[PDB]
């Protein structure tokens, strides 16, 4: 159901939020 | 109902992070 | 209701992740 | 209520994320 | 309870956002 | 419950987001 396609999008969330520490990171350093 | 409401606004966002990421990796690449 | 609540403030955070998004192409593309 | 309380801090974050977005802005600018 | 707890890690959420408009805020100003 | 695995994947978003601070204020301060 709904609750748990909600959780799923917050994975999804998560998963972006990793992707934008990454870059961000690379921009600290370079 | 409300619940999927919930839903597609939390897939709304994910995408809108998918760009912040994308852009941040373009920044990063200098 | 507050579900219709909650769905709204997704909204509207959806909706300033795409003007992050908008203003990091810009930092991008400059 | 708890329901209300995630009203609240989600409110709360589209606040910060407008200030990121309005830094943002201003960083493209300059 | 489990709402109380999203509640929290909303408030968490909140914090750390407040944390990155402020680096954002001091990038923009130089 | 997934009442319980909303409020574990927020967590994982508030760790991300202390990440992504971290590194905006190595770009801040940098």
């Amino acid at each position: 159901g709904e609750l748990k396609a909600i959780a799923q999008e917050l994975k999804a969330i998560a998963y972006e939020l990793k992707a934008i520490a990454k870059e961000n990171k690379a921009i600290a350093q370079g």
